[PDB]
């Protein structure tokens, strides 16, 4: 028997879930407990809520709870290959290969950090071209992250004004947005995807082809180059010109959106609480010049700044319910039993906002990550990157982008709102998975002695 449940109806249990599913998955947990199941239609999907329930599942029964379960995305000659979504047959392989080559130095001498650093300069510059006038960071803030992945996968980066680039983005974004929350053709919704999916798929392949005309003696300089030089276990293996693309897509897609909506969310919080921004800057001037740009090395000597970036991820809870998971056979979780194929969804919000781990969890306070003896890190219910064997793949470089980008914008800029802090909304709306911040405008005022 599966975990208890909010009694279905026939063709649904959507009976009681809002536009904040995580808000009611917790109403449910308040009864059925840490493990209950609901019916997102006709199929059962058990929910893991306590922190213990989540770690235990995701960490302890690792291979047991390592699935997903979905279909659309695999529509236009889109085989179930790639990194996010799909069968271990291509997962385990395309994942492994991804985790390794996406290591800071998994692509020759030009580390991913150097790459994050280059974009960071470009970000600060173009933020400058803002001439200190009101502005909506939503654009440029999504530019930096798209280019970082552009940089670690093609080796090139694009101009924030470059048509083809803006087009690449137009696509990645519409698709993710037209795909929300965990014979239904509306269906204009479907032809657009195909369109967009197609543009992405091309853009990528165009680079894959030109990337073929030039590589080295194990001197690959980026993802593609690394993949390409994978003619092992005969000509192709799992490596295949099409499986490739699907990965570069999931990397772009998952990699571009999340990071951007966080940087955009970070500034709002710093505008919302400028004392934090001031102390981050104290810390910046104090350990990093006013001159040189930041490098990852600095982070270890900057507890407060790190406490903040940490607190921002915990507080914004970008993915209340992360990506859908699905067990791979049978599993007797606690006194229960879940059958092969069941959909699992883990309430990360529930861990990220645990009140014993992070006192007033609903309060933005870098304190949640500092010790009452000078600033100094801490942490453990810190699972915004999930925690399974399906944990984020970009985690590493994502953590950099945040620290490097953020830190460098605050090194070079004073952030001024257009409305008293006691008057701007920082409440999230939840576009499906992702929690997106409100809309705000701001001026990036240059600093210089
Ligand atoms: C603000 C930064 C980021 C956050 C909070 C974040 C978080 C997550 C979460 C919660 C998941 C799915 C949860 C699960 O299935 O267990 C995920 C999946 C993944 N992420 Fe991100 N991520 C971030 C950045 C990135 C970046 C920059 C990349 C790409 C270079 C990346 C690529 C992926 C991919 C490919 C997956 C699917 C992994 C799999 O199925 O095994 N992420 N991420
Ligand atoms: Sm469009």
């Amino acid at each position: 028997p599966p975990g208890p449940t909010p009694f279905p109806i026939i063709g649904n249990i959507l009976q009681i879930d809002a536009k904040d599913i995580s808000k009611s998955l917790t109403k449910f947990s308040e009864c059925y407990g840490p493990v209950f199941t609901v019916y997102l239609g006709m199929k059962p999907t058990v929910v893991l809520h306590g922190y213990e329930a989540v770690k235990e599942a995701l960490v302890d029964l690792g291979e047991e709870f390592a699935g997903r379960g979905s279909v659309p995305i695999l529509e236009k000659v889109s085989k179930g290959l790639g990194i996010a979504f799909s069968n271990a047959k291509t997962w385990k392989e395309m994942r492994r290969f991804s985790l390794m080559t996406l290591r800071n130095f998994g692509m020759g001498k030009r580390s991913i950090e150097d790459r994050i650093q280059e974009e960071a300069r470009c970000l600060v510059e173009e933020l400058r071209k803002t001439n200190a006038s009101p502005c909506d960071p939503t654009f440029i803030l999504g530019c930096a992250p798209c280019n970082v992945i552009c940089s670690v996968i093609f080796h090139n980066r694009f101009d924030y004004k470059d048509e083809e680039f803006l087009k690449l983005m137009e696509s990645l974004h519409e698709n993710v947005e037209l795909l929300g929350t965990p014979l239904d053709y509306f269906p204009g919704i479907h032809k657009t995807l195909l369109k967009n999916a197609d543009y992405i798929k091309n853009f990528i392949m165009e680079k894959v082809k030109e990337h073929q005309k030039l590589l080295d003696v194990n001197n690959p300089r980026d993802f593609i180059d690394c993949f390409l030089i994978k003619m092992e276990q005969e000509n192709n293996l799992e490596f295949t010109l099409e499986s490739l693309v699907i990965a570069v897509s999931d990397l772009f897609g998952a990699g571009t959106e999340t990071t951007s909506t966080t940087l955009r969310y970070s500034l709002l919080l710093l505008l919302k609480h400028p004392e934090v921004a001031a102390r981050v800057q104290e810390e910046i001037e104090r350990v990093i010049g006013r001159h040189r740009s930041p490098c990852m090395q600095d982070r270890s000597r900057m507890p407060y700044t790190d406490a903040v970036i940490h607190e921002i991820q915990r507080f914004i809870d970008l993915l209340p319910t992360n990506l859908p998971h699905a067990v791979t056979r049978d599993v007797r979780f606690r006194n229960y039993f879940i059958p092969k194929g069941t959909d699992i969804i883990t309430s990360l919000t529930s861990v990220l906002h645990d009140e014993k781990a992070f006192p007033n969890p609903k309060v933005f306070d870098p304190g949640h990550f500092l010790d009452e003896s000078g600033n100094f890190k801490k942490s453990d219910y810190f699972m915004p990157f999930s925690a399974g064997k399906r944990m984020c793949v970009g985690e590493g470089l994502a953590r950099m982008e945040l620290f490097l980008f953020l830190t460098s914008i605050l090194q070079n800029f004073k952030l001024q709102s257009l409305v008293e802090p006691k008057d701007l909304d920082i409440t999230a709306v939840v576009n499906g998975f992702v929690s997106v911040p409100p809309s705000y405008q701001l001026c990036f005022i240059p600093i210089h002695h």
